[PDB]
Formats: C-alpha cells, structure tokens, sequence
C-alpha cells in the first residue's frame, strides 16, 4: 500500500546535492560495503560490472551458504566450493587468496569438514576488496547512487511521514500505535510517549536511554528502532511490529500450560541470541519475563520492553533494584552492584517457566505474598520434574545459581558459555541466526493473540534524531522501493540524476 506519489517522495536528488554528504561520510569499508544494507548491495553491484571482481562476490556467497549447511552435507558443499573457485583453471578463480592458502584449504577438506573451513579464504578476499576494488567503487557511479540513498535517509521524518492505524496496547505514559510508512507501505509499532507525562514525572533521561539503547541494538531477536520523531504533544518511537502475541499468552493460554522441551529450546535459543546482541553493547536488559517476549508473523521472537535497560560502562557495575516481582535476580533484590548477570538469571526463569508451565519460585496455583516469593528467590533451591531432561535441569539450575560469580554466562566468556551448554547440543546457532530453522508455532495472519520552557527543547532535539540508518535501508529493500528505484542508464550509462552536467 504505497502512497500514490511515492516515487516522487523517494525521488533521487541530483548528485550535485550530495557534496556535503561526500565530504563527511567516513569511507570505512565494512560500513559502506557490508554493515549498511544498501551500501552492501551497491558495492556488490559495482563488482557485477568488473569481470575480475565478480568471482569474489560469488565465492563469499557460497561460503555463507557453507556456514549454515547441515553438518552432514559439509564435505559435499566444501568439495563443490573447492572445485568451483579455488582450482586454477576454473573460469571463476580466486587468485588473490594466493596458492599458499588454497593448498591449505585442500588439506582441511582431506580431514574432517568444519563449518569454518573457508574462514581463512574469506578474510583474504575481504583484505583484497578493502583495497583497490573499494577505492574504485568510491569513484564509481554506484557510490554516487549510495550518496543519493543516504540523502533520502537523512530527510526529516514527521507525523505526515506515517499513517497511524489502531491502538496496539498501552503501557507507561502512552500507547503503542500502528504506523505505516506512507511512501513504502511498511508496518511498524509507534510508541507514543506523552510529553506532558514525561516532564510531570521528570523521566526525560529514561526516555532517551531507551531510545538510544534501541537505535544501537541491531538484533534479529530484539525490537529495533526505525524512527524517532516528535509530534507536539508526544515523542514517538517507531518499532518492529509483532503480531504473533507474547510468550506469556502462549505458555498459559496455548500451552499445557508450558511447552515441550524442544519447543522451549527454540525460544531459549533466540532469547539467548537477543541477550548476546545487547551484551555486545554492554547493555543489561533486567526485564526478562514471558510477557516481554513477543512473536512475529512467522513465529520468531524478539525482546520488546527495553524501558529498564541501561548501558553499562566497560569495566563498571551498576546499582538498581528494578523489574517485576518474581523475575529479579538475588543480586538485584539485595540492591548489590551487578553487571550483566541479571539477564542470565532471567533466561533461567524463562527456560524453567516454558518447560514447567509455572514460575520456579511461585506455583501457578499458589496465593503467596511478595515477601515469600523474594525469600524463595534468595534461599530455596528450585525443584524440577520429568518434563526436564538432565540437560534442561542442568542449564536451568546453572542459570539460576544464586551467586552471580558462579552463574552460567557471567564469566569472561559471556553468552558463548551458554551456547556450549549440552542443553543446546542439538541446536545449530549459525542456522538459527540465519533464520533457517522453522519456528515451532506459526501465528495465523488473521489471528489476534492477546511547556514553552527551552529546557524541554534541548531534550526534544537529542531524541528526535529521525531515521535509523540500517533499519531504514532494510525498509527500502523489503518494500522493493530500492529494487524499483535503483535504476541506471541503458547499457551501464549514467542516468540523468547521476550526471553532473544537466541537473
Ligand atoms: C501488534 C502489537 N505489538 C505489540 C508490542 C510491541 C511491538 O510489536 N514492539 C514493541 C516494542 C516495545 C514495547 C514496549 O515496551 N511497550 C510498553 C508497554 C509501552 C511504553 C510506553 C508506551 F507509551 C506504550 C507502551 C512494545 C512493543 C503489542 C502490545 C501489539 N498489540 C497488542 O497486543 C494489542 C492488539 N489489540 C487487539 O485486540 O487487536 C487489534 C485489532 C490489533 C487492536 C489490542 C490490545 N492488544
């Protein structure tokens, strides 16, 4: 449902409009050719024009396919890749990897196949593209086209940029609206935080914290910020839409209560990956409970409520005591200084609750006051049942270790220590992260599973940063606005918008 005149809205500016862009965008290879979606495509498309470069983009594609290849078909896929790219007389031959590394790769295949066999060649290839190919791309019309896309990304976003639909629930201050970007037709979930209620509470720092944690996290398993704009009355956060309901509803209304272990395995795997992405930004979630794990239209989950998240400075501890009764780690209950450990405690509570259909310290059919629940979180060992394999018991109690120093995932190794746990022994994370493992439950599309003071002006300016680069570029790709608009001249000639001669 794109706006009637969307090709006018996303109409490319003339390349002469982007000179300021050209002089300020940092020419970092990883940013312009990989991390940024549209930059990645444009650079790949530049390599589509040089015969020598084309072979390298095809190779990196086959390596990615190899990484998520099932363990049994690794030898087959490896032998294929070997005889297709790294053999000398091939029409598609990787020459910059050097015969000194292609002979090594032939030995890796002579022994057990590993999912990392081509990692050495892949870096060698990127080491080559960082040089002459990248700097050629910079002086090509595809980087001028990239600057045109950046120019659109920077355009101001406003209330008129969106199309509000229905009320998607309510929370602190305001409610989740349902945005649709007029120009592209993509759906989102507004988060209208009312201005009069932020100032009345004096909670301005809490709004920017959430907005800034959201724009930095770039996870498949955490709600991502796409836009941040102000609309006179309220500040808005445009977020990933999740129409599949929350995990609490699926544990208790759709569950036994509870899930089969293998089903909870899948959700735990995706939640662990969410926490891992947050921890890369040394950010602690602290709100891990079933109602905050949402499902999407496909059945995948994302962590949603980041209102209690904070960015921990590197080499620092914080003091808080926040969250929900029953889902506060003991170090949080005691108001101690902690790091990321509360989230691995929450993961434990989630895995337990998914398998057993009740909390490990409160019975589903138990009327108990908070004093006893908290006392239990601090003093009693949770007990398991025949719904848990020995592996499931192990990870839950390791994650539910009262002492954060001895708790799983709270060492220097981080989330990797949790992924190694025998509970994920049958879980292939590369494939999960690549979205290749089918979710265990697919929501049906049709279903519904549920003043003038300038001191405020400086706060609105730091919030209303507008578009978020990576989410925005991905939006252009999903809606096919990129495929449709990213057209050049007939026979690789410069289109009018990229020729500095006739504007
Ligand atoms: C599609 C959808 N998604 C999500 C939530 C989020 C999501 O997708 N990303 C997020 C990121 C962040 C948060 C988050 O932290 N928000 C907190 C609380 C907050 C803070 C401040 C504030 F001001 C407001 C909220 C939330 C989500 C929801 C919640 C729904 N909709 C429903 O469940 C509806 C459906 N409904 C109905 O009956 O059917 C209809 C015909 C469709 C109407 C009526 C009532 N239940």
């Amino acid at each position: 449902g794109k706006s009637k005149k969307w090709k006018e809205i996303l109409k490319f500016p003339h390349i002469s409009q982007c000179e300021d862009l050209r002089r300020t965008i940092d020419r970092d290879y990883c940013s312009l050719c990989d991390k940024q979606p549209i930059g990645r495509l444009l650079f790949r498309q530049f390599c589509e024009t040089r015969p020598g470069l084309e072979c390298y983009i095809q190779f990196l594609d086959s390596v990615a396919e190899y990484e998520v290849t099932p363990d049994e078909k690794l030898g087959e896929k490896g032998k294929e890749i070997m005889t297709k790219y790294l053999t000398p007389k091939s029409p598609v031959f990787i020459a910059q990897v050097g015969q000194d590394l292609v002979s090594q790769t032939e030995e890796k295949l002579l022994q057990k196949p590993c999912k990392e066999l081509f990692s050495a060649c892949a870096q060698s290839v990127h080491e080559y593209l960082r040089g002459e190919p990248f700097h050629e791309y910079l002086d090509s019309m595809f980087f001028d086209r990239f600057l045109q896309w950046k120019w659109l990304e920077r355009q101001p976003v406003t209330k008129n940029t969106f199309r509000q639909y229905r009320v998607l629930g309510k929370g602190g201050f305001g409610e989740v609206c349902a945005c649709q970007v007029r120009a592209t037709g993509k759906m989102y979930a507004c988060k209208r935080l009312e201005k009069k209620r932020i100032k009345k509470r004096k909670g301005e720092s809490m709004a920017l914290n959430e907005k800034q944690i959201l724009e930095k996290v770039n996870s498949q398993f955490v709600v991502n910020l796409a836009y941040a704009y102000e609309t006179k009355d309220a500040l808005c956060l445009v977020l990933t839409i999740m129409n599949g309901g929350d995990l609490k509803f699926h544990i208790y209304n759709m569950g036994n209560p509870g899930f089969e272990e293998e089903r909870a395995l899948f959700y735990a795997a995706e939640i662990l990956c969410g926490l891992e992405d947050l921890h890369r930004e040394n950010t602690v979630y602290r709100n891990l409970k079933p109602e905050n794990i949402l499902l999407d239209d496909y059945g995948h989950i994302r962590i949603s409520d980041l209102g209690l998240a904070v960015k921990i400075p590197e080499g620092d501890l914080i003091r808080g005591r926040v969250g929900t009764v029953g889902y506060m780690a003991p170090e949080v209950l005691n108001n101690q200084r902690y790091g990321l450990s509360p989230d691995y405690w929450g993961l434990g509570c989630l895995i337990y609750e998914m398998i057993e259909g009740q909390s490990p310290f409160r019975g589903r059919k138990e009327k108990v006051k908070r004093e006893e629940v908290d006392r239990r979180v601090l003093e009693t060992e949770e007990v398991y049942s025949h719904k848990f394999s020995e592996e499931a018991k192990s990870i839950c109690k390791m994650l539910l270790t009262k002492d954060a120093k001895q708790r799983l995932g709270c060492q220097e190794e981080g989330a990797a220590e949790v992924k190694r746990h025998p509970f994920f022994r049958n879980m292939n994370f590369k494939r999960l992260e690549a979205g290749m493992l089918d979710p265990p439950f697919v929501p049906d599309p049709r279903a519904v599973y549920c003043n003038l003071d300038h001191t405020d002006d400086d706060f609105y300016s730091k919030f209303s940063t507008g578009s978020v680069s990576i989410p925005w570029q991905n939006e252009m790709i999903e809606t096919e606005c990129f495929k449709e608009l990213n057209v050049f001249g007939p026979n690789g000639t410069l289109p009018p918008d990229l020729n500095r001669n006739h504007p």
